[PDB]
DNA sequence: TCATCGATTC
DNA sequence: GAATCGATGA
């Protein structure tokens, strides 16, 4: 029923994710992580992901919340957008780097609307888009290794 | 039963 | 500041 996120050696992460369109976005929804050990190769899942775009030559993505709760009380998809602006760039650091960037922006997000000040999780069910990839088979041969 | 993110530990 | 745990309400 879920797709999942594969190592460098070709070993199945704990990453549970898809591909398809959601909200009039086509891409790749990583599943959260929680409780416990549900999806806990998350942030590993994420880096290899950041790691294949950019040597697959993707420089930019767009990140949306993708949480039920978000998607609930947010209607506004560029409210859901994770980042500031139009883009989130993930060249100029490591991939871990990028990540935890990436995954700051998460800490923004309540159940029901944004906060002034970011806390608590950074590991929640987002889509990142790629700008004029509309194909499963890309997003297959990032996921896949 | 379940994904949610606040709360706790790292 | 960030990884992990686990209380919560649908």
């Amino acid at each position: 029923e879920f797709m999942h996120v594969f190592d460098n050696n070709g070993i199945e992460l704990k990453a549970e994710c898809s591909i398809g369109e959601e909200d009039g976005v086509y891409g790749l929804i990583l599943e959260s992580w929680g409780p416990g050990d549900r999806n806990k190769d998350y942030n590993i899942a994420l880096d290899y992901i950041i790691e294949r775009l950019v040597d697959s030559g993707v420089s930019q993505v767009v990140v949306y919340l993708a949480s039920s709760s978000v998607r609930k009380h947010m209607h506004s998809l560029d409210e859901r957008k994770i980042h500031p602006g139009e883009y989130f760039t993930l060249i100029g650091n490591s991939p871990r780097d990028i990540r935890l960037k990436m995954c700051g922006y998460q800490a923004y997000f309540s159940r029901t609307g944004r906060k002034e000040i970011p806390s608590g999780n950074r590991t929640k069910r987002i889509l990142i888009n790629v700008p004029g990839i509309y194909s499963d088979s890309f997003w297959a041969s990032i996921i896949r290794g």
